[PDB]
């Protein structure tokens, strides 16, 4: 697939295997710069090549799997220019405290729609949210390992204290079709949220928990592009 997004992005097939529940998530560190700089947090967050190869310099604190439901926060911090605790909630499955003032976070998988229609997604973040979203733009379908690094331009992003703060994503979709996803987070100081949700033109519903949404799928020698259409 092209890697350009795109409102009709192209999705996959899996094969026998039933998809797991459920996001891959990694995580990583982000230290504050050294105590007395202006201002105190790092701006690398913003390196144009951060969210592709910046991060993994960075100390890796866990690679779990199984994140789904309703992985909206927002943390609540006390103080500036200072590494604080606290947890993700519980659809991450990570049950560990965290410096959730500072800290980097990478969510991919899949996507699959119970509607066959348009969805509009609307994302928010404290710091930043990148959203990459269909086979290319996103990953391969059942070919991450050898396309996870070549994700293409944004389908959406938010950056606390940008003209854009907010973005939406508006894209043609399939029931039952599996989309490759990537989500990447940062926290550079204080407050920390995310907010990931969508409408279809289905019904009025706003969807947040992604329980029966997130997937994640074995990679496979020859892939499993999309048989549909
Ligand atoms: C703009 C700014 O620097 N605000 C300071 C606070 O930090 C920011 O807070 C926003 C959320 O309001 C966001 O989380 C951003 O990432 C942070 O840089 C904070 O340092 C506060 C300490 O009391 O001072 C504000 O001026
Ligand atoms: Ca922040
Ligand atoms: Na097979
Ligand atoms: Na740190
Ligand atoms: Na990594
Ligand atoms: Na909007
Ligand atoms: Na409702």
């Amino acid at each position: 697939a092209s890697k350009d997004p795109t409102t009709f992005p192209l999705g996959c097939s899996p094969d026998i295997t039933t998809p797991k529940k459920g996001l891959s998530m990694e995580l990583y560190s982000y230290d504050f710069r050294k105590k007395g700089s202006y201002p105190c947090w790092d701006a690398a967050y913003l390196d144009p090549n951060y969210p592709r190869t910046g991060y993994k310099s960075h100390r890796l604190l866990a690679k779990v799997d199984g994140v789904t439901g309703n992985i909206n926060f927002y943390y609540h911090a006390t103080k500036g220019c200072t590494p604080q605790l606290g947890h993700l909630p519980a659809s991450y499955n990570y049950p560990k405290p965290l410096t959730m003032t500072n800290f980097t976070m990478l969510l991919y998988g899949y996507f699959r729609p119970k509607v066959t229609g348009f969805h509009t997604f609307t994302i928010s973040a404290d710091d930043l949210l990148f959203v990459n979203f269909g086979a290319g733009n996103a990953f391969d379908c059942c070919r991450r390992d050898s396309s996870a690094d070549h994700f293409g331009n944004y389908q959406a992003y938010a950056i606390w204290g940008s003209k854009t703060a907010k973005d939406e994503l508006t894209v043609h979709l399939d029931a039952g079709v599996y989309y490759p996803i990537r989500l990447f987070y940062n926290n550079r100081e204080y407050d920390g949220a995310l907010s990931f949700t969508f409408k279809t033109e289905s019904n009025e519903n706003t969807v947040s928990d992604f329980s029966e949404y997130f997937f994640s799928l074995d990679d496979t020698e020859e892939g499993c592009p999309g048989l549909i259409s």
